[PDB]
């Protein structure tokens, strides 16, 4: 793994400390050869909670074309999940335009989906 990435099981992780839309975070780890992370087990999931701490943090999940899929291609309903009770729901009442695109960490590491547009801090993966 690069420097200031963290190695674990086979996988490299870089943790944002500032905040930018999901796009522009895609975009971003993109850039650097990588992926905004996939969660595909228990022991991943725990794995993020612990460097993310109580901040909501971008993962890279959407559903901005239609079904739920991760920005490398691994498989959905196969896959491990870790919404929060309640969703995804695909809250409008914010006023903001649309629907929530996006997942994210929440603060106790359930996931929920939320503007794509708001800033939070991301999270970039690449595997060996
Ligand atoms: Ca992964
Ligand atoms: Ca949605
Ligand atoms: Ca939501
Ligand atoms: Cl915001």
């Amino acid at each position: 793994c690069p420097v200031n990435w963290v190695e674990h099981e086979r996988s490299c992780y870089w943790f944002s400390r500032s905040g930018k839309a999901w796009a522009d975070a895609d975009n971003y780890c993109r850039l650097e050869d990588a992926h905004l992370v996939v969660v595909t087990s228990w022991e991943e999931q725990k794995f993020v909670q612990h460097h993310i701490g109580p901040v909501n943090t971008w993962m890279g999940l959407h559903d901005q074309n239609g079904p739920w899929k991760w920005v490398d291609g691994t498989d959905y309903e196969t896959g491990f999940k870790n919404w929060r009770p309640e969703q995804p729901d695909d809250w409008y009442g914010h006023g903001l335009g649309g629907g929530e695109d996006c997942a994210h960490f929440t603060d106790d590491g359930r996931w929920n989906d939320d503007v794509c547009q708001r800033p939070y801090r991301w999270v970039c993966e690449t595997e060996l």
